RNA sequence: GCCGGCCACACCUACGGGGCCUGGUUAGUACCUGGGAAACCUGGGAAUACCAGGUGCCGGC
Protein backbone atom coordinates (compact mmCIF):
# COMPACT_ATOMS: atom_id res chain seq x y z
CA UNK A 1 0.00 0.00 0.00
CA UNK A 2 1.32 3.69 -0.72
CA UNK A 3 0.26 6.38 1.80
CA UNK A 4 0.61 9.95 1.93
CA UNK A 5 1.70 11.94 4.86
CA UNK A 6 1.13 15.35 3.65
CA UNK A 7 -0.58 16.71 6.67
CA UNK A 8 -1.40 13.61 7.96
CA UNK A 9 -3.39 12.93 5.56
CA UNK A 10 -3.91 9.16 5.87
CA UNK A 11 -5.36 8.07 2.73
CA UNK A 12 -4.10 4.78 1.31
CA UNK A 13 -3.47 4.37 -1.97
CA UNK A 14 -2.76 0.86 -4.20
CA UNK A 15 -0.79 2.01 -6.51
CA UNK A 16 1.98 5.13 -6.43
CA UNK A 17 0.46 6.98 -9.47
CA UNK A 18 -2.77 7.12 -7.62
CA UNK A 19 -0.64 8.61 -4.54
CA UNK A 20 1.04 11.25 -6.56
CA UNK A 21 -1.75 11.84 -8.48
CA UNK A 22 -3.59 13.05 -5.36
CA UNK A 23 -0.80 15.59 -4.18
CA UNK A 24 -2.63 17.83 -6.58
CA UNK A 25 -5.08 19.03 -3.85
CA UNK A 26 -2.86 19.18 -1.08
CA UNK A 27 -0.19 22.45 -2.14
CA UNK A 28 -1.35 22.78 -6.36
CA UNK A 29 1.45 22.31 -8.51
CA UNK A 30 0.27 19.72 -11.19
CA UNK A 31 2.67 16.46 -10.76
CA UNK A 32 2.51 15.67 -13.99
CA UNK A 33 5.97 17.53 -15.52
CA UNK A 34 7.03 17.26 -19.34
CA UNK A 35 10.70 15.82 -20.30
CA UNK A 36 10.86 17.19 -23.33
CA UNK A 37 13.93 20.15 -23.46
CA UNK A 38 12.43 23.50 -22.69
CA UNK A 39 8.62 22.55 -22.43
CA UNK A 40 7.62 23.96 -19.28
CA UNK A 41 4.20 22.51 -19.24
CA UNK A 42 2.64 20.19 -16.57
CA UNK A 43 -0.60 18.21 -16.26
CA UNK A 44 -3.10 16.14 -13.59
CA UNK A 45 -2.61 12.75 -14.45
CA UNK A 46 -0.38 10.53 -16.12
CA UNK A 47 -2.49 9.34 -19.02
CA UNK A 48 -2.68 13.11 -19.90
CA UNK A 49 0.58 13.32 -20.45
CA UNK A 50 1.48 10.22 -22.52
CA UNK A 51 -0.91 11.73 -25.01
CA UNK A 52 0.72 14.90 -24.81
CA UNK A 53 4.07 13.62 -25.47
CA UNK A 54 2.64 12.50 -29.08
CA UNK A 55 3.37 16.12 -30.20
CA UNK A 56 7.34 16.07 -29.49
CA UNK A 57 6.97 12.94 -31.34
CA UNK A 58 6.11 13.41 -35.10
CA UNK A 59 3.33 12.61 -37.22
CA UNK A 60 5.16 10.59 -40.15
CA UNK A 61 3.40 10.33 -43.57
CA UNK A 62 3.22 6.85 -44.58
CA UNK A 63 1.33 7.19 -47.85
CA UNK A 64 3.80 5.92 -49.61
CA UNK A 65 7.83 5.57 -49.32
CA UNK A 66 8.69 8.22 -52.14
CA UNK A 67 7.13 10.40 -49.51
CA UNK A 68 9.11 10.87 -46.20
CA UNK A 69 6.93 13.88 -45.04
CA UNK A 70 7.02 14.32 -41.08
CA UNK A 71 4.22 17.15 -39.75
CA UNK A 72 4.81 18.36 -36.31
CA UNK A 73 0.63 18.08 -35.80
CA UNK A 74 -1.66 16.00 -36.80
CA UNK A 75 -3.64 19.20 -38.69
CA UNK A 76 -0.31 19.54 -40.52
CA UNK A 77 -0.17 16.38 -41.68
CA UNK A 78 -3.80 16.21 -42.50
CA UNK A 79 -3.08 19.11 -44.83
CA UNK A 80 -0.04 17.34 -46.32
CA UNK A 81 -2.62 14.29 -47.52
CA UNK A 82 -5.19 17.06 -47.97
CA UNK A 83 -3.13 18.37 -51.43
CA UNK A 84 0.28 16.13 -52.01
CA UNK A 85 -1.61 13.10 -52.85
CA UNK A 86 -5.15 13.29 -54.37
CA UNK A 87 -7.60 10.55 -55.78
C1' G B 1 -18.34 27.19 -44.92
C1' C B 2 -13.04 29.80 -44.67
C1' C B 3 -9.37 30.65 -41.06
C1' G B 4 -6.96 30.14 -36.76
C1' G B 5 -6.36 27.70 -31.43
C1' C B 6 -5.90 22.57 -29.56
C1' C B 7 -2.86 18.86 -32.21
C1' A B 8 -6.67 12.25 -34.52
C1' C B 9 -12.75 11.92 -29.80
C1' A B 10 -10.59 15.98 -35.40
C1' C B 11 -8.82 10.70 -39.57
C1' C B 12 -10.22 6.30 -43.22
C1' U B 13 -14.20 3.26 -44.49
C1' A B 14 -15.65 -2.63 -49.02
C1' C B 15 -20.24 1.35 -44.51
C1' G B 16 -19.90 -4.18 -41.19
C1' G B 17 -16.03 -1.36 -38.84
C1' G B 18 -10.85 0.42 -38.74
C1' G B 19 -7.95 3.70 -36.26
C1' C B 20 -7.54 7.15 -32.17
C1' C B 21 -8.93 8.74 -27.18
C1' U B 22 -10.99 7.06 -22.06
C1' G B 23 -11.68 4.02 -17.78
C1' G B 24 -10.67 -1.02 -15.34
C1' U B 25 -7.27 -5.66 -15.73
C1' U B 26 -2.76 -7.57 -17.44
C1' A B 27 0.61 -4.98 -13.25
C1' G B 28 2.73 -2.49 -8.86
C1' U B 29 4.09 -7.45 -12.57
C1' A B 30 8.16 -8.52 -16.53
C1' C B 31 12.14 -5.01 -15.99
C1' C B 32 15.97 -1.49 -15.03
C1' U B 33 17.86 2.38 -10.35
C1' G B 34 20.05 1.55 -6.11
C1' G B 35 20.83 -0.82 -0.63
C1' G B 36 21.51 -5.47 0.78
C1' A B 37 25.01 -12.03 2.52
C1' A B 38 19.98 -12.82 1.63
C1' A B 39 14.39 -12.71 2.66
C1' C B 40 13.01 -8.50 1.25
C1' C B 41 13.09 -2.85 1.02
C1' U B 42 13.75 1.96 -1.64
C1' G B 43 12.55 4.98 -6.35
C1' G B 44 10.84 4.35 -11.37
C1' G B 45 8.14 1.10 -14.24
C1' A B 46 6.38 -1.47 -19.52
C1' A B 47 5.02 -4.65 -23.32
C1' U B 48 1.28 -7.78 -24.56
C1' A B 49 -3.57 -8.90 -24.12
C1' C B 50 -8.76 -8.32 -22.48
C1' C B 51 -13.40 -5.97 -20.78
C1' A B 52 -16.18 -1.08 -20.73
C1' G B 53 -18.05 3.22 -23.44
C1' G B 54 -16.65 7.74 -26.59
C1' U B 55 -15.78 9.92 -31.40
C1' G B 56 -14.35 16.95 -32.58
C1' C B 57 -14.77 21.55 -28.92
C1' C B 58 -13.25 27.29 -28.94
C1' G B 59 -12.48 32.13 -31.30
C1' G B 60 -12.65 35.47 -36.07
C1' C B 61 -14.97 37.05 -41.08
MG1 LIG C 1 11.17 20.62 -19.94
MG1 LIG D 1 -10.13 23.39 -38.85
MG1 LIG E 1 9.36 -1.11 -6.35
MG1 LIG F 1 -17.37 28.56 -34.76
ZN1 LIG G 1 -2.32 13.40 0.96
ZN1 LIG H 1 5.96 18.93 -23.81
ZN1 LIG I 1 3.14 12.12 -48.16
Amino acid sequence: MYVCHFENCGKAFKKHNQLKVHQFSHTQQLPYECPHEGCDKRFSLPSRLKRHEKVHAGYPCKKDDSCSFVGKTWTLYLKHVAECHQD
